[PDB]
RNA sequence: ACAU
DNA sequence: CGATGT
């Protein structure tokens, strides 16, 4: 604790996992929807969890912001550290848009920066994600 | 085990 | 119960 109240927080949600992947960012104290992603129709979790925390730090350079994001997924926040989304999910014509999503994502970390800070949402002490999807 |  | 990840 505490909770960094001026922040965005990212989540995302899925029909399948693999699945039908959207994600969604929020104001961390109002639970305003700052953006969301239309569905993707294949995608993983944490494919998704990695494009949320991109499209987040997108938004947050675009705006001249300074806020910190949250996610909860461990595994994207790697990623991201890391510049590399380090999926499974096999390469093929169904799950080709996700793969081109994720391969654009990594891309843009590679050619910009970023201060932003990239912060673990504790579930177990706070509760859920303030841009959960309630599914 | 932990995070989803 | 299954799956995605470190
Ligand atoms: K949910
Ligand atoms: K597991
Ligand atoms: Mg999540
Ligand atoms: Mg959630």
């Amino acid at each position: 604790e505490e909770i960094i109240w001026e922040s965005l927080s990212v989540d995302v949600g899925s029909q399948g996992n693999p699945g039908i992947v959207e994600y969604k960012g929020v104001d961390t104290k109002t639970g305003e929807v700052l953006f969301e992603r239309e569905p993707i129709p294949i995608g993983t979790n944490n494919m998704g969890e990695f494009l949320a925390i991109v499209h987040g730090l997108r938004y947050l350079k675009e705006r001249n912001s300074r806020k910190p994001i949250y996610s909860d997924s461990q595994t994207a926040i790697k990623w991201v550290k890391d510049k590399k989304a380090k999926s499974t999910l096999v390469r093929n014509e169904e799950t080709a848009l996700i793969w081109k999503l994720v391969d654009e994502a990594e891309e843009w970390l590679n050619t910009h920066t970023y201060e932003t800070p990239i912060l673990k949402w504790q579930t177990d002490k706070w509760g859920e994600i303030k841009a959960d999807y309630g599914r």
